[PDB]
């Protein structure tokens, strides 16, 4: 029923590699790197939303704190709400938290619903990730081992299932027997295998990766 591996990057889904740089905007990150999937899935055209419009406008109504944190989930409830989200073009990214400048006529994507799925269920997630596209997951990356990562199947065994930073679930496979989740950082290039980690799989939601999951879709 469900393939053995999938890589929304090969389904044109993904845009490239973001870089937060010193602002907490992980969250605002895993929550463009979603909607950007079903915009393509729904539109044919990928292009990277604004991440920056998330961390200005998104703001204390919404439970988020831009460069100091947020959740995916309200993240997508603003874009709800708000009836659109800009371009990353339109409204770039600077790290730093700004006043709202959104506009309507730069909207790009909008969002009619999310989906959070049950705590710890991986088989879920699985399931999403085939069937619906790139799920926005939470991480515990306070870990040495996580920010040096290379390449290969991180597994950590200190990590825990209390996640402190957003992440977008692009996949999944398996290298030589060990089973991951493909996972699209925001700390550029230079971290991981060109900006993603392929992070343990069904081994007891390791690093809370199906602790918080969710997902946006597009009327
Ligand atoms: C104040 O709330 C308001 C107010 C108004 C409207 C809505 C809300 C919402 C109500 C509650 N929901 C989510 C629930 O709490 C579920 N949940 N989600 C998470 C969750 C997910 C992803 C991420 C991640 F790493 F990916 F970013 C994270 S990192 C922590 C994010 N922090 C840090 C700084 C302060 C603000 C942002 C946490 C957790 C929980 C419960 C247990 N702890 C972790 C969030 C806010």
């Amino acid at each position: 029923i469900l393939p053995d591996s999938v890589d929304w990057r090969e389904k044109g889904c993904v845009t490239e590699v973001k870089y937060q740089g010193s602002c907490g905007a992980s969250w605002a990150f895993s929550a463009v790197g979603a909607l950007e999937a079903q915009l393509k899935l729904k539109t044919g055209k990928l292009v990277s939303l604004s991440a920056q419009n998330l961390v200005d406008c998104s703001t204390e109504k919404y439970g988020n704190k831009g460069c100091n944190g947020g959740f995916m989930t309200t993240a997508f409830q603003y874009i709800i709400d708000n009836k659109g989200i800009d371009s990353d073009a339109s409204y770039p990214y600077k790290a730093m938290d700004q006043k709202c400048q959104y506009d309507s006529k730069y909207r790009a994507a909008t969002c009619s619903k999310y989906t959070e799925l049950p705590y710890g269920r991986e088989d879920v997630l699985k399931e999403a990730v085939a069937n619906k596209g790139p799920v926005s997951v939470g991480v515990d990356a306070r870990h040495p081992s996580f920010f040096l990562y290379r390449s290969g199947v991180y597994y950590e065994p200190s990590c825990t299932q209390n996640v402190n930073h957003g992440v977008l679930v692009v996949g999944y496979g398996d290298l030589n027997g060990k089973e991951y989740w493909l996972v699209k950082n925001s700390w550029g290039h230079n971290f991981g295998e060109e900006g993603y980690i392929r992070m343990a799989r069904n081994k007891g939601n390791h690093c809370g990766i199906a602790s918080f999951p969710s997902y946006p879709e597009i009327l």
